[PDB]
Protein backbone atom coordinates (compact mmCIF):
# COMPACT_ATOMS: atom_id res chain seq x y z
CA UNK A 1 0.00 0.00 0.00
CA UNK A 2 1.26 3.75 -1.28
CA UNK A 3 1.84 6.47 1.83
CA UNK A 4 3.19 9.59 1.98
CA UNK A 5 5.31 11.22 4.98
CA UNK A 6 5.84 14.91 4.76
CA UNK A 7 7.99 16.65 6.65
CA UNK A 8 7.48 20.07 8.33
CA UNK A 9 9.47 21.60 6.16
CA UNK A 10 8.10 21.01 2.99
CA UNK A 11 9.09 17.49 1.68
CA UNK A 12 6.94 14.84 0.50
CA UNK A 13 7.97 11.22 0.02
CA UNK A 14 6.24 8.63 -0.98
CA UNK A 15 6.48 4.70 0.44
CA UNK A 16 5.22 1.29 -0.61
CA UNK A 17 4.59 -0.27 3.29
CA UNK A 18 2.54 -3.48 4.45
CA UNK A 19 -0.17 -2.96 7.01
CA UNK A 20 1.80 -4.98 9.48
CA UNK A 21 4.77 -3.07 9.11
CA UNK A 22 5.67 -1.53 12.32
CA UNK A 23 6.49 2.24 13.13
CA UNK A 24 10.15 1.51 13.59
CA UNK A 25 10.20 -0.56 9.84
CA UNK A 26 8.71 2.75 8.66
CA UNK A 27 11.51 4.64 9.63
CA UNK A 28 13.98 2.23 8.77
CA UNK A 29 12.05 2.94 4.80
CA UNK A 30 12.38 6.32 5.61
CA UNK A 31 16.14 6.21 6.40
CA UNK A 32 16.71 4.34 3.09
CA UNK A 33 15.09 7.54 1.08
CA UNK A 34 16.07 10.88 3.44
CA UNK A 35 19.53 9.06 5.40
CA UNK A 36 17.97 9.74 8.66
CA UNK A 37 18.34 6.87 11.35
CA UNK A 38 15.65 5.78 12.90
CA UNK A 39 15.97 7.40 16.44
CA UNK A 40 16.65 10.72 15.15
CA UNK A 41 13.20 10.25 13.58
CA UNK A 42 9.50 10.56 15.37
CA UNK A 43 6.39 9.83 13.26
CA UNK A 44 2.73 11.63 13.26
CA UNK A 45 -0.73 10.45 12.07
CA UNK A 46 -3.75 12.29 12.51
CA UNK A 47 -2.43 14.89 14.89
CA UNK A 48 -0.49 12.12 17.30
CA UNK A 49 3.23 10.59 17.80
CA UNK A 50 3.47 7.12 16.74
CA UNK A 51 4.87 4.41 18.59
CA UNK A 52 7.87 2.11 17.32
CA UNK A 53 6.11 -1.43 17.75
CA UNK A 54 2.64 -0.31 16.95
CA UNK A 55 1.05 -1.66 13.34
CA UNK A 56 -0.02 0.78 10.63
CA UNK A 57 -3.10 -1.29 10.97
CA UNK A 58 -3.32 -0.36 14.70
CA UNK A 59 -3.27 3.62 14.16
CA UNK A 60 -5.69 2.95 10.91
CA UNK A 61 -3.44 3.93 8.30
CA UNK A 62 -4.37 2.87 5.06
CA UNK A 63 -3.87 3.30 1.31
CA UNK A 64 -2.67 6.97 0.78
CA UNK A 65 -2.92 7.92 4.19
CA UNK A 66 -0.45 10.56 4.70
CA UNK A 67 1.85 10.70 7.68
CA UNK A 68 4.01 13.29 8.99
CA UNK A 69 7.93 13.27 10.24
CA UNK A 70 9.93 15.14 12.93
CA UNK A 71 13.45 15.02 13.80
CA UNK A 72 14.46 14.34 17.12
CA UNK A 73 17.89 15.33 18.22
CA UNK A 74 19.46 14.76 21.57
CA UNK A 75 20.77 18.78 21.65
CA UNK A 76 20.49 19.38 18.35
Amino acid sequence: MQIFVKTLTGKTITLEVEPSDTIENVKAKIQDKEGIPPDQQRLIFAGKQLEDGRTLSDYNIQKESTLHLVLRLRGG
